[PDB]
């Protein structure tokens, strides 16, 4: 969920089928990809992929995808314990962001074990894990993911919102966390 | 930096290519940085435009994330919540984002608990175990520079002997040359 | 890349600010990169220059390091060497800097034991362990994509059919279309 | 000895007394340096200092220096048991290179006991550890770094240089590796 | 054992030197183990006399820990907990201390998520994941053997073939002669 | 709090300054002690001391001490940030566990302070931390720790002892925890 | 080659088919053997097994033979890059010793690839490292062991020998010993 | 122990089921302990006899191993030379197999560095650290306690303050008493 590189943008300098080179100041990123996502890509041409950075001890790894929604549905599925990047690019090659949503979300199993690596068992933890994961209310969240609690989140944002019907998700926040502060 | 060390990206700047609301990207050389940040720091920041954020970077095993603040104090007064225990860096970030750093640092210099209690994660022996560390912890040429050697491993008694006399000598010091003279002269040359 | 996985860094290139016997280093956007290359790379490149070389990014708890190369089959035959059990980063790059990558690549694949002996830290054992681990190693349309259906994880025999009955039917077929093709057979869609 | 940031260059955006930050690309790289080194600096114009990169499992930190000569000198000390970056930076900070290079030859104990945090048997180690680590060599050593023996890295060198006289340190050290790879 | 592996002390005995509400100390030869128990195990235990539970060793870089059970079945199912993905050895305690083995047991079997939720540190959505992971895994001369042979790695198909084979020429067959003897046959002689 | 070795019992083959050697089944364990805590053990005798084992990556220790609770102070003790085990028997060796207790207790800083390694802010920290960690209750604890909130933990456990006044420690934990199983 | 518990005995409280316990002083000790040692194993009966202690960051475990040689076969199977030793009791179970040595021996892939896990590019590693692997002799292996050359070693062996013939391997052993430490 | 601090299994006693050449199996209680030791002390060992070797245990992530030795002073100067950084516990024992303690001993007491060198594993460089390292490390009352005090982080100064102070007022002190009377005036009561 938080990372560093959260995109690369530059010339393409090598389109394979599994990834490519993008040159960004001098540097040439690898960044992994779905045959679908590299289909739309040219050498020699600017491109910019949108990017999940994976680190671990013995390795650095950036995995791209045209847009975030679908970048955010990769880091969403490497929370499904035995689920690592490999198999969720695998997922994303053989079922489509759009398709991976809809398998997961009609609890689609049999969708699903059609991915190299993903049996029935496998399969249906996903389901389970993932069925419901696929201005008011991102207000909220935010302040869930704070820390506070839905009740009280809620109740802020309402008066917050109550008060001001112009605010934005912004300004509703820090107005609510402003009275949260208390 | 502040009393959480020594990393290697201390700020970002570049075109604003988003703005969410625990986190903005930054894109510096078509590289793009998600550094996270406090709603209050993000509200400043509009896509399509260039800004730049002061950082802390973050290194684990298995994470390397940045923290982006308007200045350089508010970034060391976040890595200052980081040294005490039991505080890591999303609740340093949650604590921020409800008392900004000018409240944050008066609430911890009264020892108002009671207002960190209104942190969510901070119960009433976090919140006493933070006002006792940091008390003192939040907040001239001669103290700076003595600062500098004590850092250095030197003890305050000594550092503070070859300060004065290297500014009783030179009076036209900047903290620098005070430090590098202090320095020499405790070389033992 | 190889049998040596995914990485970040894939190339540098800039102005070479230093040729040294083992590495170079190559300024890419104020960043002066070191990358570790052979004695024969090393010797296309001058001081003053712009270069770009072909790296392998090696990451381990308590280092980061570049190895870089004229072109990515001898970045990726470096990566093949570390594949070996035994066989680290330094002792690929004396491998290579003893023999050059078309030499290194025959004389495993004549399993020239003789030959591979000749490098400092490769005795008889290990040389044999080198060939017979590699020996097949070293190295279309229609076999690429069957290639990278198997890296995806399908089998062999299913790969192919895949991509048999999507080559027949649209014979223009390129191979990122024929793979896209065969995926979205074996998605049963 | 191998690390990836070799050096950084661009504008001085902050000179410290314990560090500067210097930005390249829109990054600002915060770099550790010693008072001497940092006096040289200006905010406001371009550096480039020459680094060390040290990657722990919990940090990143860049040390930088005005030469690779210094650059190399730091990193020598980390090769003693017992002496990390911060303590081999408080040594330079005590004593400029060539004052600390002279003071581990002659073995000045004294001289290097006046460093917070180096006592009398730690100054003894490092004197025995480092005092005598202060075209042919040059040619050799790449050889021998390599794995080479002494003994033989210098026999190819001699007959290199022997059939050319014209020869350079990288065509002599790639005429010797090529006989030696026989 | 079960889901949870291979560990190195399957049970302790001897004298009962203290009945804490979460631990038992045992003294053998002279040292006393401290393995914790549910409340239900402590109560059949007497300070003064020998005991044996029958235990799983946990094995930390930080930690090494005994869990005792008055039967082989009970430490069994207490690791088969363990092999959910969120749960560890305080929570698996805890589930078995609000539900014995029995009941824990048929909560799983039936999806009984409320029964579950009573439990402290389980909440409904985890309450789920554990009867999805768990529901067929709670609870004969041929399936015994068939089993062992697939944990050796064969594959169902031919490890039925194998045992009914061997139990068809000879009757007497006991699981381990049945298994000995199917091994034989699929070593292929 | 949760480990494997809780004491040892046997032959005493060695009483030294920082610890003896206990002999069980043939072995000699070596678990370390406070001066105090040795003087009562005398060679050649049998012996049993009360034991925390501590394992890290590199090492596996036995600290040995008279009686449980003082086995337990010294746990608690390791639970302060900065407190490790060589400074915990430190601290237990200049003031024994009632001493300590106190001295914690009506927070005696200077007392605190004449343990080497223990300076005035981290003497603070530790009265802060500890100066309140020095039938009904017990079981009210048990089902805390075991996840339970202290109210309902409360309730079930009243309504236990209500019902049977015979109740003992383990009974009323045990009907209690039934009526949670709810 | 070095751990800590190289045989448990005592008595057999439960053979299963995949390990059995064996109560020495009171503690029960989970070996994992093959079928065929298990057979030898009765309920109730004292038993002996050889065992090799595996020590992970995350496990102990114990896995045990009738005999030392038995045990130190399945210690050279781990030491196969890619064979572990869920692996190593696989093959073990498979094909006893005496034909696990000879099919290496011989070079048998095909009998090698009977075992699951084990693929014929994995049979071949196995046969490649393994193939060679299965008085004056062993002490010149322990010298070898010790550090010292195959060449000095034999010497100081021969020469040993040679001044006494009555020689035993440990006295050679430490008559050689002598002499090296010249 | 020695400068290598603190570990568990001091010593293990009981009956040599097998003497090797570079280690024994010693039975206690039923458990076999394989011990690692020198030629030397392998030969004062007879299988089927009790013997009794005091130990170092060592911990490693993937290991443990136990050394043993004929006395404890031996097992201290094995742990001695673990503190030398390059010297490990297969290095120190070769060491010991080539010179017995005493020998080595004196061997690092004179420096004799060609001594050392017979060692294999030991160069000249590394025999200079070792004797630099433990030249004064190889080797009464009032001296033993002023060491428990140091060791329990007290400064020599005060240490052999307390200790002069507490022998004069009693002579008939022992080690013990007089460290625990010199511990009660340092916690200054």
């Amino acid at each position: 969920s938080e990372f560093m590189i959260a995109s690369v943008r530059g010339e393409v300098l090598e389109v394979a089928l599994d990834h490519v080179v993008i040159e960004a100041a001098g540097v040439g990123y690898r960044v992994n990809a779905t045959p679908a996502t590299l289909a739309t890509l040219r050498q020699g041409t600017e491109a910019r992929l949108i990017t999940a950075m994976i680190v671990r001890e013995d390795s650095m790894t950036l995995y791209g995808f045209p847009d975030g929604e679908t970048r955010d549905l990769f880091l969403t599925l490497l929370s499904v314990s035995g689920v690592g990047p490999r198999l969720a690019m695998a997922a994303l090659a053989v079922h489509d962001a759009p398709a991976l949503r809809q398998v997961l979300a009609d609890g689609n199993v049999a969708a699903l074990t059609r991915v190299p690596g993903i049996g029935k068992r496998g399969a249906e933890r996903m389901v389970l894990e993932l069925r419901d994961k696929v201005v008011r209310s991102p207000v909220v969240e935010a302040l869930v993911g704070l820390g506070f609690a839905a009740k009280q989140a809620e109740e802020a944002t309402d008066t917050v919102l109550a008060a001001n019907h112009d605010a934005t998700t912004s300004s509703a926040l820090r107005s609510a966390l402003s009275l949260l502060g208390k």
